[PDB]
């Protein structure tokens, strides 16, 4: 049972690279642009943010699984350890990505925070 209040704090480990900004430009969490905006990520098609330059592996996940979206379960796994998640979904041990950051605790909490800011999932 993820706690979005705890997740908001844990998101300080994500905001160097990611923002959470609503479609009207309102910052929920002011953050970087190295990774894509995470507002609305829960239920969002994998690797589908307009203009973002994704790595080959995550694009392959989306290409080979056209109906795939970010579920809460997949988010928890990916946040925990991104690379093996990509290997799992692509079936390719050499799946690319420069994104290896692993969150070691409170993963369901951060995902609850992301879900709070995906009001239309
Ligand atoms: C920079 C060093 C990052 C940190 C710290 C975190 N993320 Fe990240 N994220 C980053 C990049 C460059 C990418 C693109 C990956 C690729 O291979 O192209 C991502 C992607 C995500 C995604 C997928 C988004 C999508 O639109 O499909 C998610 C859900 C995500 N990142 C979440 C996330 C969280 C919760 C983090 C803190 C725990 C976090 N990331 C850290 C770069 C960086």
């Amino acid at each position: 049972e993820g706690d979005a209040a705890k997740g908001e704090k844990e998101f300080n480990k994500c905001k160097a690279c990611h923002m959470v900004q609503a479609p009207d430009g309102t910052d929920i969490v002011k953050g970087g642009k190295t990774g894509p905006n995470l507002y609305g990520v829960v239920g969002r098609k994998i690797a589908s943010v307009e203009g973002f330059k994704y790595g080959d592996g995550i694009l392959e996940v989306a290409e080979k699984n056209p109906d795939m979206v970010w579920s809460e379960a997949d988010l928890i796994e990916y946040v925990t350890d991104p690379k093996p998640w990509l290997v799992e979904k692509t079936g390719d041990s050499a799946a690319k990505t420069k994104k290896t950051f692993k969150l070691g605790k409170n993963q369901a909490d951060v995902v609850a925070f992301l879900a709070q800011h995906s009001p239309d999932a």
